[PDB]
């Protein structure tokens, strides 16, 4: 019978939007499961990267340590000198100067600048190493940046994918809803048919 087969082919249609609705559900799980890691990656690497802020932070700030560590002991040299100086021989000291005086001051003099030398040539190279620190740690923030980047896109593709398999799936529950309802109603129809052919024979 021509109607028997409309119906078969509906019993069909909507086993088939059945099927895919739920093979679309099952798809919605795993995106859903995507999501959520890549919202944990996207933590892992923003508390990386904010403890890699921090190391810089930290790592400028013995810069500026340094720099003025080597500002202080300059001027401590400097102060030094000129208190040496001032009290000395070539302006509050009035006195005679024998010539073994001079030479002992001199050598004074010469023995104060060599120290100095040599505090702030060890304060330099402490600076320098500071410096370099400050370079690593500007590096490992940069990757680190970089990586967290990295896992926000990844975050923003796998909530793209997420919300469009929804649509998908929204659209299939229409698609199913509407089948279901024309499928009921033919066999309403062939039904109603059957009990008024009947009642006639």
């Amino acid at each position: 019978d021509p109607q028997t087969d409309t119906i078969a082919a509906l019993i069909a249609d909507v086993a088939k939007a059945n099927q895919r609705l739920q093979d679309l559900s099952d798809e919605v799980q795993a995106e859903q499961e995507s999501v959520n890691k890549a919202m944990v990656d996207v933590e892992t690497a923003r508390d990386n990267a904010a403890a890699a802020e921090d190391d810089l932070e930290v790592s400028q700030r013995a810069v500026k340590d340094a720099n003025a560590a080597i500002a202080a002991a300059q001027h401590r040299f400097d102060t030094f000198a000129a208190a040496t100086y001032m009290n000395g021989p070539s302006v509050s000291y009035l006195s005679a100067s024998s010539p073994d005086e001079i030479i002992a001051t001199v050598t004074a003099a010469k023995t104060l600048s060599a120290s100095s030398q040599a505090v702030m040539a060890n304060l330099q190279r402490a600076r320098t190493e500071r410096v370099n620190t400050e370079s690593a740690a500007r590096l490992a923030k940069q990757k680190a940046d970089k990586a967290a980047a990295d896992a926000k896109a990844s975050q923003d593709a796998a909530v793209a994918a997420l919300t469009e398999t929804r649509r998908k799936f929204d659209e299939q529950r229409e698609e199913v809803q509407r089948l279901a309802a024309e499928r009921d109603a033919a066999q309403a129809r062939l039904q109603a048919a059957r009990l008024v052919a009947w009642s006639s024979e």
